[PDB]
């Protein structure tokens, strides 16, 4: 009964790690494939967020290859019965040729059933808030 976590789990990091994949030569395309993931008013906060971070300028001056991967698996809770939210660390990296920058974050995932036409494959992010955080540790 309900949604399947597998699915909700699943469909998070694919949201998460689609709008930390980008490059400094097709990044407007690519921006706009990314932004299917997203509900109207979820975007319109996204990339307001995105734009004043000034990423967009860094990329294109340091000519980036952005990609990212989860740390840890996602954590989720439910809402509402439409409503849930993902937590999920990632590991970002900024590459060039001659050199890379890297930055661990913590992406908190506001999403929902996606409402008609909208989002990818019915899911659309509400919102996703990312706070820099420190790397984990092994043994």
């Amino acid at each position: 009964g309900g949604p399947d976590r597998a699915q909700l789990a699943v469909w998070a990091n694919e949201a998460i790690i689609a709008t930390y994949t980008f490059d400094y030569k097709n990044y407007m395309q690519q921006q706009k494939e990314i932004a299917k993931y997203f509900s109207a008013d979820g975007w319109i906060a996204y990339s307001k967020a995105l734009n004043q971070s000034k990423l967009p300028e860094v990329v294109q001056k340091n000519a980036y290859f952005v990609n990212a991967v989860a740390t840890e698996p996602p954590k989720l809770i439910t809402l509402d019965p439409t409503h849930w939210q993902a937590i999920m660390p990632i590991l970002v990296v900024y590459k060039n040729p001659q050199y890379e920058q890297k930055q661990n974050l913590k992406v908190v995932l506001g999403f929902t059933v996606a409402s008609p036409g909208q989002g990818v494959r019915g899911f659309s992010v509400t919102s996703l808030q990312s706070t820099p955080i420190s790397p984990p540790c092994q043994c």
